[PDB]
């Protein structure tokens, strides 16, 4: 079952993406190699926004850059047939593959028509044309190159989201090898149709992104950016495109190339088309189920069943409308791979995966004071660089006026005085635009505030003159001061005025006029809400004196003309004839007011429109308008009571609603701005950070339970933004809808897809229609898609509309093609709102009523008596869609199936090992002594290792291939293969490589495979640090104090590292082995520090997040080992001290702690049982602790899911086989039978290959020795355990540890324990290399350590002595 299997494929090749197959990028021949990638990834970090404006957004706005058809016909092929229809380029063109000529079909967006943006009839000339390259087994390569498809009203009347959900279809759809290549720029849902291809290529200087970046503007208001930078933030060079997975690689080749370079884009499309053919070849050689959708497939065109060929009829879809036209076996494998690149370029985590933000040192109400300081801060930075006067002669001829009426004989003095700063305070305010309120607050008070010494300073000469340094003079200040405070007014009066258009606009209509008391009323009630939203002490009295001096000023209209050009931004819900109504107002309204205030028969109040344009049709645009900003006003009211919302939609209809996979979130791997805050406050609210709701409810048909699939968006995170979280949630309910034969209904409102998710998100669009076009027309179960709220963005262009679904509104829906954020200009309700579009042939199967707001269609026919109304109901629909269907037998309910290993853990009699070295012989030793055959997994140098000759004629060995780590155990993949080749009882995922990793553990178990070790669950809940520490609070075991979450920025890392006392830590989140753990002793170094250890974990794992702990000078590293059943027995076997440790790496380990109390190890005992029972924790674990001796007190550090390298340790003192215990938990078996008892002593020294020499200062280190081993004796022994790789006649390899043995000593007392491995140690002979032996005997030998008196940093003070 295809549809099924190809959600487990891209799932399991999105867990690891570097060594997955979906990597074809090696195939194309012409692209730039990976050293290349790296060097202009460099670059592109070292230069600053405008160096990356430059290099990568400018060459792809060139209007002087080669169109379409000409790299289409500097392919040098023969051209067989062209379509040029607007924007759309499609062609047809025989290419040289080297053994003949091929067909190959082309559908390019032209920037030399439109720029590329694509209209309606576009995109159904780009369905037309993917069915006939289908129909004719034509290979198509796609040119991307759009500003997006147009948002319009000429488009959205037109029905745009449905010419382009077909189209989208269409190419999920296509039977054929699909390539895109970005020509040029590849934004929003008109880029979508063609980079939906199998692989997604660029060339050298092309852009990928959810919009275009200007539309990003929206959101940099939000968060105070510019739009350049969230452009940066989010990253669009083709180098980051590359990186996050988006693109399968960039073709060396940029539209004007004419060297060498011109050449690689016909050999990158040769060698793309073979690399899909021989891709899909291996696909239909390997996948036997294949066969089965093909003939499942081909069923349908030998009998097309009525209820399907009738939707294939009214869809028009790409389908066998022939014989000879119909598909091959390549082409479904086509879907197949198409969907897996798709699937893999979406992803996301879920909320025990994403690592939780700092409470700590974050003030009360922080949002408004951080943004307030941003504005402060931009302020601050034009008070440290403000513009020259000579820049602007309205302003220079201003300051001439000044200076020359300053000398002269008191009226002329004080007209030019107070024009020179009426014309600046109108400048500033055209200049700061959103923000211009509280900058001229902050511009009054530095005013106020300024030095004697910089009010009295005479002005600089005119070239360093700047518009700061002429209004900072005492004689232009407190004027200045005064224009400012009357500015802000004006503002508020502006605002308050365009947000109180509705009321101007219904007297225009109803009498031609704005009568003399509605124009002094709004002037009163503006001027009052002005200054009671403003404590500002310049009043009423003294702002009619300045609005009688601007109502006299011959500029006032020009002033007004540049205010409008800048809030057209800001307020796009505005037409044309609103826009000439409230400028009319301003213009001559209030100068008509004045001026008829001595009598008031000079008043008219009329409205001549022809004054400020000749504008046709006024008054029935006016009447449009009004009744358009009326339903805006609804539609805000309706938000405001918040009555539609995910809970409120069900229980109006549905009962007993289990949600599948409510913890699926955004991945946020760009991690823009403000959107990580936004997260943490959805999660702090119980909100799912995630666009979409998914379950299976209980419908009561005539009293009667009918089971349903239910998708509903979550106008709780984003106001129903759809996500890349969303698109899997999607996928995941029809797959239940598909196993279970569900109907499925859907709820859908959003804002469109989520441009804070990277370009990675409009996949989505593609993802998610893909599995509703292949639901329908491999399981035929009705797919209902009611659009409710604001149903805008890619949703809406996509699976809402989709041909085969019954598509519906509910009144007073807003659904055009994109919103408010990304539209240009004001779109009629005629093209926007759900109503009008009702009647509109191919908008929906119906407009049903809206069942929660309860007078809409009286308040919408009061609006507009002509408007269209709904019929239908949700539940006539819903009762309809189920009563017309087959009513098949019900099989028994079954719950949410998931990831369980305890159904998996079945009696093991051969195992994978994944492991090498010492952790690798004791699994195989472990492997003989419980009966299990090993099936060994190993890299060149260890094929022939001592693991490998430890294994019988029954056990096997495998060649993983090369001698690294990259090249062998780090490709699950492959040990995943041999897993299911051998057809393995178990794998123990061993120590180091993957043996921690919660998505190794749900690789295995994805595929059926038993993981020996805890639940992924209990692996993410205490392997992200921030949740480890806050399962240990909710435990009451104390943690090492810290931040407790995760540090943003320098400034948090200051304010908890105060609060905790200096000095201090700072660690990576994805850390480990000690890597990244900074000490920082002074506020004065942590500024500098943070941002240096950001880097270093940014560098070795990708993620520069950091977060804080104490740092504890004089401590003991204590652990202790669980053992847990899935019964829930918390077997606590005991603690150790590996205390003597050299870079974090333990050397000399033991099985007791001698400055340890025994009420202090009771308490460790006791948290360990509380965290093993409260995570449901399985197999062996180790708890680490912080023991420290200043203080004494025990404190949690973080968790091993697995097995540590010291445990053979406490399998001695334990008297029970932690292996073997694990091995028993992992076939289902009870551990309750166990006695952990304490059995003497033990300790253990790591035997390391490693020589003495000298560092800088000539103190002595431990350096490694590879080379091949010609004696080595370990003596027999009973009181001691040797696990070991060393012998007579082995190398120790460069590419891996120098441990080489680890010596278990066994004994009755410390000091006995240390005696017999000081004489152990000396009969111990090792040879060929050099060893740590000289370092360990003289440990032994120490007084401070045979007294037990030492603490964590007590090895490199030793080393020195
Ligand atoms: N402030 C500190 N207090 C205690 N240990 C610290 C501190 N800073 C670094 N460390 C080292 O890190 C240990 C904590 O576990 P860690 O070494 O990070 O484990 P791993 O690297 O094996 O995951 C401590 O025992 C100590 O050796
Ligand atoms: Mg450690």
């Amino acid at each position: 079952p295809l549809f099924l299997q190809a959600e487990h494929l891209a799932k399991d090749f999105s867990l690891f993406p570097k060594h997955s197959k979906q990597s074809l990028s090696e195939e194309i021949k012409g692209l730039l190699n990976d050293d290349a990638i790296q060097a202009n990834l460099k670059d592109l970090a070292s230069l600053d926004v405008d160096g990356y404006v430059a290099k990568v957004i400018q060459p792809t706005q060139d209007k002087g850059r080669p169109g379409a058809k000409r790299i289409i016909a500097d392919l040098k092929g023969r051209l067989i047939t062209e379509t040029h229809l607007g924007s759309f380029y499609s062609a047809e063109v025989e290419l040289n593959f080297g053994s003949r000529t091929r067909r190959i079909g082309f559908i390019a967006q032209e920037r030399t028509t439109a720029n590329g943006a694509w209209m309606p009839e576009h995109h159904y000339a780009a369905c037309k044309a993917i069915r006939h390259f289908a129909e004719l087994s034509m290979p198509i390569v796609y040119l991307i190159d759009t500003p997006g498809a147009d948002a319009g009203e000429v488009a959205n009347s037109q029905n745009q989201a449905h010419s382009i959900s077909k189209a989208i279809a269409e190419s999920a759809n296509v039977d054929v090898p699909t390539v895109g290549i970005v020509i040029g720029a590849g934004y929003s849902g008109g880029a979508i149709p063609l980079a939906a291809a199998n692989i997604l290529l660029s060339l050298r200087d092309g852009i990928f992104n959810t919009i275009q970046p200007q539309g990003l503007q929206s959101i940099a208001r939000k968060y105070n950016l510019s739009w350049q930078e969230c452009a940066k933030s989010v990253g669009v060079s083709p180098e980051e495109l590359y990186t996050s997975g988006c693109i399968d690689g960039i073709i060396d080749f940029s539209p004007g190339d004419r060297d060498e370079r011109q050449h690689n884009l016909r050999r990158a499309i040769i060698s793309s088309i073979e690399a899909v053919e021989r891709a899909a070849v291996n696909f239909v050689r390997e996948s036997k189920d294949l066969r089965e959708h093909y003939d499942r497939s081909l069923a349908r065109f030998l009998n097309p069943s009525k209820n399907l060929m009738a939707l294939e009829l009214n869809a028009e879809l790409a389908v066998a409308t022939s014989p000879t036209n119909h598909h091959n076996l390549f082409g479904s494998a086509y879907r197949y791979l198409r969907y897996l690149t798709l699937r893999s370029r979406i992803h996301s985590i879920s909320q025990e995966q994403y690592g939780r933000l700092s409470r700590v040192s974050v003030p009360e109400g922080d949002l408004l004071a951080r943004i307030q300081q941003e504005q402060d801060r931009v302020f601050q930075a034009w008070l440290a660089s403000p513009d020259k006067l000579v820049y602007d002669e309205d302003l220079n001829k201003l300051w001439a006026n000044f200076i020359a009426k300053r000398d002269e004989i008191k009226e002329n003095y004080k007209k030019a005085r107070k024009a020179l700063l009426f014309n600046i305070s109108w400048s500033l305010y055209h200049r700061w635009k959103s923000n211009a309120a509280n900058n001229f607050k902050g511009l009054i008070q530095h005013l106020e505030n300024l030095p004697k010494s910089v009010t009295q300073a005479k002005w600089p000469e005119l070239n360093q003159l700047t518009v700061l340094d002429v209004v900072v003079n005492d004689e232009l200040r407190e004027d200045f001061i005064w224009q400012c405070h009357n500015i802000l007014i004006f503002n508020s009066l502006y605002d308050n005025v365009v947000g109180s258009l509705a009321s101007i606009a219904k007297e225009a209509m109803m009498s031609k006029s704005l009568s003399r008391n509605s124009v002094n009323n709004l002037l009163h009630k503006s001027i009052d809400h002005a200054l009671s939203t403003q404590d500002t002490a310049n009043d009423k009295a003294k702002f009619y004196k300045w609005l009688k001096y601007f109502m006299g000023q011959s500029n006032r209209a020009d002033l007004l003309v540049r205010v409008e050009q800048w809030k057209s931004v800001g307020f796009p819900q505005l037409n044309d004839s609103l826009f000439v109504i409230l400028t009319y107002f301003f213009e001559r309204l209030l100068p008509e007011y004045f001026d008829s205030e001595s009598d008031h028969s000079k008043y008219t109040g009329a409205i001549n429109p022809v004054r400020i344009g000749r504008r046709k049709d006024f008054w029935n645009r006016l009447t449009m308008g009004y009744q358009d900003l009326l339903i805006q006003k609804v539609l805000r009211d309706e938000k405001r009571t918040g009555k539609m919302t995910w809970e409120n939609v069900i229980k109006q209809f549905f009962t007993h609603f289990d949600e599948i996979n409510g913890d699926k979130m955004s991945a946020n791997l760009l991690n823009f701005p403000g959107f990580r805050l936004s997260i943490e406050d959805a999660l702090d609210k119980g909100i799912r950070p995630c666009g979409l709701i998914t379950g299976i409810a209980d419908f009561k048909e005539k009293g009667q339970k009918v089971r349903v699939g239910l998708a509903v968006s979550n106008t709780a995170f984003q106001a129903g933004a759809f996500d890349m979280a969303s698109a899997e949630k999607f996928s995941a309910l029809l797959i239940e809808c598909a196993k279970r034969k569900l109907p499925v209904v859907c709820f859908i409102s959003s804002g469109g897809m989520q441009t804070k998710e990277g370009a990675a998100a409009l996949f989505s669009m593609a993802v998610v229609n893909d599995r509703i076009t292949r639901f329908i027309r491999d399981n035929e179960l009705p797919v209902l898609m009611f659009g409710f709220g604001d149903c805008t963005g890619g949703a809406q262009a996509s699976f809402v509309t989709h041909p085969l679904v019954q598509t519906y509104y509910l009144s007073g829906t807003n659904m055009p093609f994109a919103g408010q954020m990304v539209v240009p200009a004001y779109l009629p309700s005629t093209s926007t709102l759900s109503n009008y579009l009702s009647k509109v042939p191919g908008a929906m199967a119906g407009l049903v009523h809206n069942p929660f707001s309860e007078n809409l269609d009286n308040q919408l026919a009061s609006i507009d008596p002509l408007m269209p109304m709904p019929t239908a109901k949700i539940n006539e629909v819903i009762i309809n869609a189920l009563s017309t269907l087959v009513v098949e037998a019900p099989a028994e309910e079954e719950e949410i199936v998931q990831n369980d290993p305890r159904k998996l853990m079945k009696p093991i009699n051969k195992v994978l090992v994944h492991a090498r070295g010492c952790t690798a012989v004791k699994l195989i030793r472990k492997a003989h002594d419980n009966n299990i055959n090993v099936v060994l997994v190993a890299s060149d140098p260890d094929m022939t290792a001592v693991p490998a000759d430890m294994l019988k004629e029954s056990d096997k060995l495998v060649c993983l291939g090369g001698n690294t780590s990259d090249e062998s155990y780090l490709n699950a993949y492959s040990v995943l293969k041999v897993a299911e080749y051998e057809q393995v009882d178990a794998l123990h995922p061993g120590i180091g490589f993957l043996s921690e990793s919660p998505q190794f553990a749900a690789l295995c178990v994805n595929n059926g495979v038993n993981f020996v070790g805890p639940s992924v669950h209990s692996m993410t809940t205490m392997g992200n640090k921030s949740n480890a520490i806050k399962t240990s609070q909710a435990q009451n075991v104390p943690v090492v104090p810290g931040s407790h979450g995760i540090l943003t920025n320098a400034e948090q890392a200051v304010n908890v590292a105060s609060e905790i006392g200096y000095p201090v830590l700072l660690k990576a989140v994805q850390g480990g082995g000690g890597k990244g753990i900074q000490v920082v002793k002074r506020p004065e170094d942590m500024i500098g520090l943070f941002q240096k250890t950001a880097t270093e974990a940014a560098a070795a794992f990708g993620n520069g997040d950091l977060y804080l702990e104490k740092y504890v000078t004089s401590l003991r590293h204590i652990e202790v080992q669980l053992l847990r059943d899935k019964f829930g027995h918390a077997k606590v076997l005991g603690l150790r001290d590996c205390s003597v440790q050299r870079n974090n790496q333990k050397v000399v380990e033991e099985s007791g702690s001698t400055m340890l109390p025994d009420e202090l190890k009771k308490q460790v005992l006791a948290y360990t049982r509380a965290l093993g029972d409260a995570t449901d924790y399985m197999g062996a674990g180790t708890v680490e602790f912080i023991y420290n001796l200043d203080a004494n007190e025990v404190y949690f550090m973080e968790m091993n899911t697995r097995l540590q390298v010291a445990h053979p340790v406490t399998e001695a003192t334990s008297g029970i086989d932690i292996v073997s215990a694990q091995f028993d938990i992992a076939a289902g078996r009870s551990i309750e039978h166990l006695e952990p008892k304490e059995i003497g002593y033990a300790m253990e020294v790591r035997v390391t290959a490693e020589k003495a020499a000298l560092d800088s200062h000539g103190v002595l280190q431990l350096i490694p020795n590879p080379g091949k081993i010609t004696e080595c004796v370990f003596p027999d022994h009973p009181d001691v355990e040797i696990i070991s790789i060393a012998a007579p006649g082995k190398e120790v390899s460069p590419y891996y540890d120098s441990l080489i043995a680890q010596v278990i000593m066994r004994g009755e007392n410390r000091e006995d324990v240390i005696a017999k491995l000081h004489a152990y140690l000396d009969s111990v002979v090792l040879k060929g290399i050099a060893t740590n032996i000289p370092l360990l005997k003289l440990i032994l030998s120490d007084g401070t350590f045979k007294e037990g008196v030492y603490d964590t940093n007590y090895l490199p003070r030793f080393m020195a002595e």
